[PDB]
């Protein structure tokens, strides 16, 4: 259910966090169409009073003369009296927007970055598991940008997620595992992420200045302020901020093929600034989990679906034996519950069902079949919601949850099925998992949580997932029977 | 081994490089032991001098204030007069060495050595071949190490290998799809190539230098001077350079997962030098495309055993339908010679076999089982030399050059096996692998083979190797056939 959650345009406001510079171009004779109310603490002028006129009439030096590899390069130095700020510009509406920023001073960069680097990609990196590769990449922003606490919160199935690492200074809370919203990271915002990693609400306990005339002209509405690295960013998210203890929260987002994964998070007590190049290196690193990620969660499955297949080159040879249907389905099938760990399984050749390992008595089987030739799937539906679908079979949800479903055969009930059951289990909610963004009397107007201190909620009458070799093991075993 | 290439000593050799000056201060009141030749040229004495005499007592105070970061931190900044250079060390077999030598001239060194890490990384990189994969990192190598010919190759099945990656400048001499040998990098070298990637003879051309005093008091022979920098060679690796476009080797490991997939020397036409930290940046990318291949394999691996699931579904629902097998194969022949790369197939099933398809004559089909069932297998056996160790079928060039077995039913002479023919497949040979490096009269001490021009190696026979998405359907159809 889309809601202004979702609803509100959060890439067109009124641009930017106080510390930028946005002097922007209408035409050839650069013209300075949306400017920055801060600007004046920059440049000497008023922004009103070059608003109107040239590039010539407004950079110095400095900037100017690296307007050139501004267009050349993506990145300059203009290292102006007031320090050394970045730049940064693209193309926007009819629109060069110069940005422009404060810079890294460090050397450290490079040298600090690699050590750092070097940890998350080491000879070997995952002896001892996956968490391993998550935490890492934690502990290395953490220690790269010089920070509190961070984390691996990854969306999931329901846009849902849970944050998977922690590395902090004994003396702030954290949210450590614990499930909390979908509703926060919302489509109009986590989409913007597939195209725009980064963000820096930093100081974000200060407010935002606006632009220069707010509608840009010819358009309508304000700029498009969306692959600028400035964004004020919404109050609805900076509210919620001040309620958690944030002046900073950074987040590096991720992905490794076309589709997102999770974030990178940094709380910190008090605000902190961290430089194009190094949170375009934060980028570098967030990019480079989501590889090893890739890697083996991919070559897992090889490995393990090697000790998959000798349990059903086993089942196999059973076959090769003597003719023996029934009594080798019966002993090779205490390797076949174990092909998906399971507790049973029924089968239907024709007569009655020899079903054997801890499954329902035949009188509910034969009324689940019939129910199952009524389902639409080429081979196998699985369900892992028993209830949802085929609630006669619910009080069953101790050894049932989850079916395997293999048609032998067209025109025909012939078949196998297995039964998965129910586990504990406590993703714990930062509050009520219900009310997750809640509002005052009208319904247009509408605030933060004020919250987060781990409310559980028990996932329960659920089942397991289905391995790609689940799935996977029984299109092999098609072929065996037909 | 194999020929006086085979045996030689080729570490513990004495000899070092003369841009750095190796040397150990035995005992435990740290006490200079073995002080090396050109020793002096930093250290304002002559070598042999000050062969006793306590750590620092001997070497600057600039140092002895660095004595100290080095034990704790590996790595230090050492500055003497010349410009002045760092020593990067170990402690390489009781007493604990110096390798005091040159250094970073420019503090781009480092920047460049992060951005090459991008082209080698962004998410969209090998996405027009592998080919390009391992090249875009290789242009990016290059790109740093200065030097005018980079490589980036692999050995294939036996210890040889050839020249599958370039990138030159002009006028340069180029191996782009050019083989050579396997006495090249001989078993001495890996075993050192596992533990240290990494090799530099840099001025390869002038002579290397001793180091007093050939032989190590309280041990036997020349240090051991296995792990280093400065070091040099067995006389002959330069030795076959002097009759080459010899610039200075610069070669890595690219030990990919466990084993070594090859390596990557670049040799400029003439003299230059790298740093510890550009040597260590160097290091950091070839565990790149290793780790980065790995991910390819383990990755298109999991795709064709996906793409050969929906293969057999389409197989096994002919196979589940009509009358018998010899009628559903006549079509699902050609569908199941698409299977073990399909090439040809037999069937011996008890009655004369089958043909389905590209075959020999059916009494070749039988005499191919009065041998098989002869010697052994738990099953099956691609064998691409098929007409060597059987020569019965030792001129089938045509139909079948290697072939593959499966028991059906196990102790019992039913098989059911693949003819894949010869493949004529050009080979552009350097020099001629008939001369490894022509010895003089006597045969005990060789200089090398100083000719390396294309030559052609059109072989007829062996067979496109049979992979695991190949082979791997089989243990399937093994249950299939029941
Ligand atoms: C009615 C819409 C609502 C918004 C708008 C909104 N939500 C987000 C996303 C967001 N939420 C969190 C929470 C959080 N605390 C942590 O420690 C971690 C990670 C471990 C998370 C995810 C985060 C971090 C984010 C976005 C990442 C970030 O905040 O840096 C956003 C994104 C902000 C934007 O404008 O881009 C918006 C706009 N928030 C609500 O509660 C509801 C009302
Ligand atoms: C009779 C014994 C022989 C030796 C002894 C020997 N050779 C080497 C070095 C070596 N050869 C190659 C191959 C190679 N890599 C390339 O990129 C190219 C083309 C430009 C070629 C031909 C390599 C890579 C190496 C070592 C890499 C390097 O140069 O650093 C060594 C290694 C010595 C050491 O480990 O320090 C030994 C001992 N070589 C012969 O050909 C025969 C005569």
């Amino acid at each position: 259910d889309l809601s202004q959650c979702d609803r509100e345009p959060i890439h067109l406001l009124g641009g930017i966090q106080s510390h930028g510079v946005l002097l922007a171009f209408r035409g050839p004779d650069r013209l300075l169409e949306v400017v920055s109310a801060n600007a004046q603490a920059l440049l000497g002028r008023p922004p009103e009073t070059l608003l109107g006129q040239p590039v010539g009439r407004v950079l110095p030096a400095e900037v100017l003369a690296q307007w050139e590899p501004l267009v050349a390069r993506g990145s300059v130095r203009v290292v102006l009296p007031a320090g050394a700020y970045r730049a940064l510009l693209h193309e926007s509406d009819g629109l060069t927007v110069l940005e422009l920023e404060p810079a890294e001073l460090q050397p450290g960069m490079e040298e600090t970055a690699l050590e750092v680097v070097r940890r998350l990609v080491s000879p070997l990196a995952g002896v001892k598991g996956t968490q391993a590769l998550l935490q890492t990449a934690a502990d290395t922003v953490r220690a790269l940008t010089g920070f509190d606490r961070v984390m691996v919160y990854r969306f999931d199935a329901d846009w849902h997620g849970e944050v998977l690492a922690e590395s902090k200074r004994g003396g702030m809370d954290g949210f450590l595992g614990m499930h909390f919203p979908a509703t926060d990271i919302p489509v109009q915002a986590r989409a913007l992420y597939t195209r725009n990693p980064l963000r820096l609400i930093a100081d974000a306990r200060a407010r935002p200045v606006p632009l220069l005339p707010p509608v840009v002209p010819a358009l309508g509405r304000p700029l498009d302020l969306s692959n600028s690295a400035l964004r004020s960013v919404s109050p609805v998210h900076l509210e919620y901020l001040r309620n958690m203890g944030v002046g900073a929260s950074f987040s590096l987002s991720l992905l490794k093929e076309g589709v997102l994964w999770g974030l990178i998070a940094c709380h910190h007590l008090e605000p902190l600034h961290i430089s194009h190049e190094r949170r375009r290196a934060c980028e570098v690193l967030t990019q480079l989990l989501a590889l090893q990620l890739s890697a083996e969660e991919r070559a897992a499955e090889a490995s393990e679906d090697a000790h998959r297949a000798a349990l059903l080159g086993q089942l196999a040879t059973a076959m090769g034996e003597g003719g023996t249907l029934e009594e080798v389905l019966e002993k090779e099938s205490e390797r076949v519950l174990a092909l998906t760990g399971a507790a049973g399984v029924a089968l239907l050749l024709g007569e009655e069902p020899l079903l054997v390992g801890c499954t329902p008595a035949q009188d509910e089987v034969e009324a689940l079949v019939a129910w199952l030739a009524t389902q639409p799937f080429q081979t196998s539906f699985h369900t892992d919601r028993l209830g949802t679908v085929y609630p006669p079979l619910a009080a069953r949800a101790d050894v049932a949850a989850g079916i395997l479903a293999v048609r032998l055969a067209p025109a025909a009930a012939r078949f196998a099925i297995w039964f998965r059951p129910e586990v504990a289990r406590t993703i714990s909610w930062a509050g009520n998992p219900r009310k997750p963004a809640e509002p005052e009397p009208g319904h247009q107007r509408l605030h933060p949580r004020g919250s987060f201190q781990a409310w559980e909620e028990t996932v329960r009458d659920t089942s397991l997932p289905w391995k790609r070799a689940d799935l996977g093991a029984a299109e092999g075993f098609r072929g065996a029977l037909v």
